[PDB]
């Protein structure tokens, strides 16, 4: 079977005991004291700069104005990608709405880029739920049939404006789906030459190095540069309520919090060792997740090479402190939402989540109770 | 039961026949609609001149020495020590030995003002036991009872009130079962501080509360009965939405929920013998209605408002008290961490940011007032 290899792995590590997915994290994460030292130097300056000075989640409520809204931080060095609120689609005629609302958003967005390309120019994000109904119940064969003409209709459509199309990562009983979607778009001929085709991997995931493995070795083999963001999940709280529910005696993702910290740093060694073949994105709100990162990639640095993401309402506080060359000097992408109640709530509570909760680096730098020695330690010395 | 059979049959009836019963007994005189709409409109006219903010204290006695204040303008309390859905033993236990020190302080704080001047709290049977919505409802029961009882009779001893949330709408059936043993266990004779939550976004509602004004009656327990419309909406839809079904255990839109609230205010107003009536509501319009349906007949004890913390001020500033409309309001407070306090929290958001809440709406510059005192019966 080909690929046989890394798709047994992928498989295996599924529902793989948390205790035995760890020490291989821990050994790929640890770094050099030299470096934990200046990284802990560089957290400590973004947190005293931080803890010094529903729509607020939302960009606008069409393209039009979202893009609008945009120039001031893209001035500033920020870039975009813009996310056509609205998911899980219940009927084909919303999944038909969706497809619609996200081919105009290209246009727009294409048009607006005008001809930056997928790196320094906007892009796009897309879920796979919102372009077919029934997506979390559906045969995967039904599903594919369906859906890849779909998403590789407006992959062409990025390809033809030159801007970056992201496939956004949401359930974990989805992510074998969305992952062969990403192989048949990345061996298909006519999207040669646009390597703009970008796929989210979640570290809270037990699968995340192997599925990482897969995506690498699919760049090498497609001759596609494809755009990895790398997240810790969004989707934490329900995952564990339906394994719970589903009866299972291993979960999904994993459940020490600290353990999805080192799963995110170990992949980011892995993206880090090999952007020949792909684009690493790293998305995070944390200082400490930031600080490391920036210390791993090394000094040699341009444009292309890496990025960091942040959400809309939540990340630019932090990234003020970080793109420019007074700062220190990395590119920021704004995941930019687009819509109106009507298609906010799933990410509303997804951001409710993320705030609320009492493990989150944004909730813990406002914890008067939570030293900043605390918030800039390496978890991965933890554990 | 006759009773119970006809809460069975209701579970989904079909929307558009649950309707009609509800329409009829929410329809209001031309005088009560009309002194309504005026009540309605000057309580919107005084509100359009107006997590840390859900919490009333970390700790039981934190959130007691906060309360002093609005209990001499005529509010009062009821305390819930935050946590639900318990996953392990350990959690559940932790959970009892929380609603047990706080009925302690309570009780001792209430210092014999009784159930209704005095402080309450409220307790959520899922924090009771490790997997409430995952084990046979018999078993659940059976383990529950024990300790739901030893609360009960701790709140019999310092005679305050301890009333049971409603959540998810798979487990009704169970608290009620739970409710009848208790209003039937004679070691809590004497002692009408039990109280119970219906929720009017359910299908099941009236028939509920036919069942509990009936088991009041012959039992001799003033049920205290809190009337909300529902907390959970969006994961009920979803549920049944994924279970395939055609027809859910709550109503679909959000006017049919207000028509069924005040349906059920009027057979509650009806039973103010037996049952203690409490109107949870920060909607003005569905306060304005049950005050005028409430009639001129008034005495502490008769019935109250209900309003969370953090959310109902505003409006109830314009209620309690003697230079407003005389009535009293229990203040929802919650109790705990930020650790306990995130799915609580999720739930506020869900209704604060929903475009139907008149909360929102109160805000929403798209609103008019007249659309905010429109009666339900007459919009449907
Ligand atoms: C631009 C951008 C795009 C994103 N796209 C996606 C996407 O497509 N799909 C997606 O699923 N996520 C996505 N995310 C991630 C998600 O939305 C959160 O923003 C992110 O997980 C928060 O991580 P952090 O490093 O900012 O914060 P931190 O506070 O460091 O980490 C918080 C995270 O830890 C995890 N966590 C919390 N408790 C536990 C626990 N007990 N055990 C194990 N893990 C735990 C959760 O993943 C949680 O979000 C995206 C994030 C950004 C910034
Ligand atoms: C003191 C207090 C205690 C409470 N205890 C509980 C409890 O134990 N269990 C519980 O479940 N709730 C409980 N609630 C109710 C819940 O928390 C909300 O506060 C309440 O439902 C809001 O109703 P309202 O009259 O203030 O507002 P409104 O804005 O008038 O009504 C909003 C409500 O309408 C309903 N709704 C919204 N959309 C739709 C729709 N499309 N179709 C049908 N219905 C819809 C929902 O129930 C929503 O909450 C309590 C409320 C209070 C004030």
């Amino acid at each position: 079977r080909p690929q046989s290899t890394l798709r047994r792995a992928i498989t295996a590590a599924y529902r793989r005991p948390e205790t035995e997915c760890l020490p291989p994290l821990v050994e790929a994460a640890t770094q050099s004291k030299e470096i934990r030292d200046a990284a802990a130097s560089t957290a400590r300056k973004l947190i005293e700069a931080l803890r010094g000075k529903g729509e607020q989640f939302v960009t606008g409520e069409t393209i039009r104005e979202a893009l609008k809204r945009s120039k001031e931080l893209e001035e500033k060095g920020f870039s975009y990608s813009y996310d056509m609120l609205g998911e899980a689609a219940t009927t084909a005629a919303d999944a038909e709405r969706y497809y619609r609302d996200y081919e105009s958003a290209i246009h727009a967005i294409g048009k607006a880029s005008a001809g930056r390309g997928i790196y320094e120019g906007p892009g796009i994000s897309i879920k796979l739920s919102a372009l077919h109904p029934r997506y979390s119940r559906a045969q995967a064969a039904r599903v594919m049939g369906e859906l890849l003409p779909r998403v590789k209709a407006l992959a062409l459509l990025a390809k033809n404006y030159d801007i970056g199309l992201n496939i956004d990562a949401e359930e974990a009983d989805r992510l074998e789906l969305s992952l062969d979607l990403l192989e048949v778009l990345c061996l298909d001929g006519d999207l040669s030459g646009w390597n703009g085709m970008g796929f989210v991997v979640q570290a809270y995931g037990k699968r995340c190095p192997f599925v990482l493995d897969f995506i690498i070795d699919l760049a090498r083999r497609s001759g596609r540069r494809i755009m990895v963001r790398l997240v810790k999940g969004a989707y934490w709280d329900a995952e564990i309520k339906r394994a719970q529910l589903d009866g299972l005696a291993d979960f999904p993702v994993f459940t020490r919090k600290i353990h999805t910290d080192v799963s995110y740093i170990a992949c980011a060694a892995k993206l880090l060792a090999a952007t020949d073949v792909v684009f690493p994105q790293f998305a995070t709100h944390n200082a400490q997740t930031l600080a490391a990162i920036y210390h791993m990639a090394g000094k040699d640095f341009h444009v292309g090479k890496y990025e960091f993401q942040c959400l809309h309402g939540m990340g630019e506080p932090l990234y003020e402190e970080v793109v420019g060359r007074g700062k220190l000097d990395r590119p920021c992408r704004i995941y930019a939402p687009v819509g109106t109640h009507e298609t906010l709530l799933a990410y509303l509570v997804r951001r409710l989540l993320e705030n609320g909760a009492n493990s989150s680096f944004v909730h813990r730098i406002n914890d008067p109770k939570v030293s900043i020695d605390e918030l800039i330690a390496d978890p991965v010395e933890v554990v």
